[PDB]
């Protein structure tokens, strides 16, 4: 469980302890061994632009953890939990790492287990995010898929499930970031280290995003004990209970900040005060850091920007302050970093470039008139008559719903193809289990604007009726948006 209580028994300023002690990883003015030796030793860079636009008068430091080898901060924590797994005994020549992780801490292991000759195992569901999943192939991890929605309870979640999948593999092994000491004792052991030396002992508040909270608590352990008055500011998103003050959890898009449980590793007594984020501002903080300060980073950084440049409003000039900017832009390239992708949230609002356009821009889809295509009902039809019905349909996709007003999934070529191919879905099967349940769905008053930036990528978008229980209306296609530009 990484729910459980702490049994850490530490206490600020005490000395004798039973864990590890890592100073330095490596020494880059000579040859290094390994890639991993160069994990760690990240600049602190000034923000110049951002803080004086906002009126900041302080200074603002950002700790930049994503010129990590792995392109992270979660590799200190890979490294540090293998390190102390290997003085244990637990990892032999021919072990299997499996993580129940997602985010960036799978990208670590499994690079450090591509040094080290361990075979990697990640399990996460559906897609939460990708482009790791190319990252994660190519460092030869083996990626194992679960249903999305089962709640960290269920068993068919990817913790019980990794937890199983390690009982089946012989001399296997979970370091489970949540629990293990490792992961906030890098922070305390370096990255605070390096943080207070590059400061020359002169640091006041140190901002940082928990999701496992092994950073702000590592970091807040050693610096709390240098600097006594330092104060710890923990950034969580709207929608997870990390923060002691909480209430339901909601849907974010940053990626690797806040939980559902609080992990073990979170000590929330070094934390002075939390600062709760929503998307908007955090996603076009972190496209600000990239425009103005040139740091290319993720969308956590961004939070944790928007935290410090709140709290920072009345602070002194001879104050200064540390952020932790914990990931780059590789895995973000086709979210945040995409301006497509932010106007499609609503994060940003597309621009009509044309001005001849300027007349339908504004108008709502309601002017349009499209097909509303029958709702087919729950294990009716075969693939076969889905085929035949895919041909024949005029957007090329299937409407499944249970309710015969809200629509369930859809059906497409593409996920049918891969299903009858891979063996998943025999032709006189039922095309529910072919049923992609996740789906482009656009309120019917949007403007026909934003529809038409949305189809660029996507070739379909379902249109739902925002005023009665979001009823299903129709399909949308580029086709009707030229036949509504043309014949005007
Ligand atoms: C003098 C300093 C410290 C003492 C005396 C101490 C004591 C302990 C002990 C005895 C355990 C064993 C828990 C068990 O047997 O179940 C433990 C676990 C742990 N320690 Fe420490 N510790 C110290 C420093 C630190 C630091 C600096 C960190 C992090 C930056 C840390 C993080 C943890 C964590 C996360 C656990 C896991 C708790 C669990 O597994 O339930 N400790 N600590
Ligand atoms: C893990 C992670 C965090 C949070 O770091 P903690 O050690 O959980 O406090 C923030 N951003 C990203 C991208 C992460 O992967």
């Amino acid at each position: 469980q990484p729910n459980r209580p702490s049994y850490c028994t530490w206490e600020l300023n005490a000395t004798n302890s039973p864990h590890t002690c890592r100073t330095k990883n490596g020494d880059y003015t000579k040859i290094m061994p390994d890639i991993l030796t160069a994990i760690g030793q990240t600049p602190l860079i000034k923000l110049n632009n951002i803080p004086k636009s906002y009126g900041i008068k302080c200074e603002i430091y950002a700790k930049c953890e994503f010129l990590n080898p792995g392109g992270s901060v979660k590799d200190r924590i890979a490294y540090r939990m293998i390190q102390d797994a290997e003085d244990k005994g637990l990892l032999k020549p021919g072990c299997t790492i499996i993580e129940p992780t997602s985010g960036n801490t799978g990208i670590g292991l499994a690079m450090a287990a591509a040094v080290r000759g361990y075979k990697c195992i990640i399990v996460m569901p559906e897609k939460m995010s990708d482009e790791k999943i190319s990252t994660l192939y190519a460092l030869g991890a083996k990626i194992i898929r679960t249903p999305t929605e089962a709640s960290w309870h269920s068993p068919e979640a990817h913790i019980s499930v990794a937890q199983k999948l390690q009982k089946e593999i012989p001399n296997s092994i979970i370091l489970d970031q949540y629990t293990n000491p490792g992961n906030p004792l890098a922070h305390y052991d370096q990255t605070a280290i390096e943080i207070w030396k590059q400061c020359e002992g002169k640091i006041d508040y140190l901002v940082a995003g928990a999701g496992t909270g092994g950073t702000i608590s590592g970091i807040g352990r050693k610096l709390k004990e240098l600097s006594p008055n330092i104060k710890i500011i923990a950034v969580d998103p709207k929608g997870s209970i990390l923060d002691p003050s909480s209430d339901e959890v909601g849907f974010y898009e940053v990626e690797g900040i806040g939980y559902d449980f609080i992990p073990t590793v979170l000590d929330r007594n070094v934390i002075d005060k939390w600062i709760k984020t929503e998307d908007n501002e955090s996603l076009n903080a972190a496209r600000m850091l990239i425009r103005q300060e040139g740091l290319l980073c993720g969308g956590s950084s961004g939070a944790a920007l928007i935290a410090a440049l709140k709290i920072a409003k009345d602070i002194p000039e001879e104050k200064r302050m540390v952020i932790i900017l914990p990931d780059g832009i590789r895995n973000y390239l086709t979210k945040f970093v995409s301006e497509y992708w932010m106007e499609t949230r609503g994060f940003l609002q597309p621009v009509c470039q044309n001005e001849m356009n300027k007349w339908w821009w504004n108008m709502k889809i309601s002017n349009l008139s499209f097909d509303k295509q029958s709702l087919l009902k729950e294990n009716t039809v075969t693939c076969q008559e889905a085929m035949h019905m895919l041909k024949n349909a005029d957007s090329q996709l299937l409407v499944i719903s249970d309710d015969n007003i809200h629509i369930k999934g859809v059906i497409s070529l593409n996920k049918l193809t891969s299903y009858v191919i891979s063996g998943i879905v025999k032709c006189t099967d039922f095309v529910d289990k072919a049923m992609v349940k996740q789906y482009v769905k656009v309120k019917h008053s949007a403007t026909l604007g934003y529809i038409s930036r949305v189809l660029e990528k996507e070739p379909y978008v379902i249109i739902l009726d925002d005023e009665h229980d979001d009823a299903f209306i129709g399909i949308v296609n580029q086709f009707h948006i030229l036949q509504f530009i043309t014949k005007n």
